[PDB]
């Protein structure tokens, strides 16, 4: 099945998922000079005070922090979005080295990692119906650079030893995703896709300009995770990023002047 290796990585995905070569694939490179400020963007609203985390799962590709999305509780709205999108999970992509790891790039610059907070449009009832729609999802993308530690990430780092291998999960209640956000909500936005199979073209991407800093020790613990299952040969979970895809007939808009 699919993965990030030589024989099952991003260059092979198109054979099972032809949309890999579609008209609005993600990630992309963000050319900061070509992005245009958009005065029609409404203020972005990230409302995570009642977020209710449940569980953290190693899915053999990344790890997901999963949320209870059964009530109206952790929502993203405003900016380019019409209506209200509800948080369902977050996950990361990261490298084997600090020089690479992010999926989006900024003027071809790769950050050490990238955080994706995934939300579905509540007009569609749940995530499964949302991913049948061109505006079903919104992903808030946040770059990570290596420098000072991010204190709000440490509860994630410390639980990773308990989910080292594919299929393992752990209770992960009361985690506050507000502690993962940078100061500024300045962002770039464009229409694109999920960045793993099935690569569905449902996503309004909102990529924050300001990275968060995490420590070298925090990212090193991400790289101790495994893609393999328990009792299988070790294949460290590193370089679980898809490279930038063709922009095609898209424009990237900036929320800032
Ligand atoms: O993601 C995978 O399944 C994978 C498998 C490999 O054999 C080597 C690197 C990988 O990232
Ligand atoms: O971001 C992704 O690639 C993604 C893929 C899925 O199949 C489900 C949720 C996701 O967020
Ligand atoms: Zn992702």
């Amino acid at each position: 099945h699919w993965g990030y290796g030589k024989h099952n990585g991003p260059e092979h995905w198109h054979k099972d998922f032809p949309i890999a070569k579609g008209e609005r694939q993600s990630p992309v490179d963000i050319d900061t000079h070509t992005a245009k400020y958009d005065p029609s963007l409404k203020p972005l609203s990230v409302s995570y005070d009642q977020a209710t985390s449940l569980r953290i799962l190693n899915n053999g590709h990344a790890f997901n922090v999963e949320f209870d999305d059964s009530q109206d509780k952790a929502v993203l709205k405003g900016g380019p979005l019409d209506g209200t999108y509800r948080l369902i999970q977050f996950h990361f992509h990261w490298g084997s080295l600090d020089g690479q790891g992010s999926e989006h790039t900024v003027d071809k610059k790769k950050y050490a990692a990238e955080l994706h907070l995934v939300h579905w449009n509540t007009k569609y009832g749940d995530f499964g119906k949302a991913v049948q729609q061109p505006d079903g999802l919104a992903v808030l993308g946040i770059f990570l650079k290596v420098g000072s530690a991010k204190p709000g990430l440490q509860k994630v780092v410390d639980v990773l030893d308990s989910i080292k291998t594919k299929g393992k999960s752990a209770d992960f209640t009361n985690f506050d995703p507000r502690g993962l956000l940078p100061e500024s909500l300045d962002y770039w936005t464009y229409p694109g896709s999920l960045t793993t199979p099935p690569l569905l073209e449902c996503v309004t991407w909102i990529v924050l300009k300001e990275p968060i800093s995490v420590s070298s020790e925090q990212v090193l613990k991400f790289r101790k995770l495994n893609f393999n299952g328990e009792g299988e040969p070790e294949e460290l979970m590193v370089d679980n990023w898809r490279p930038a895809q063709p922009l095609k007939n898209r424009q990237i808009k900036a929320s800032f002047k």
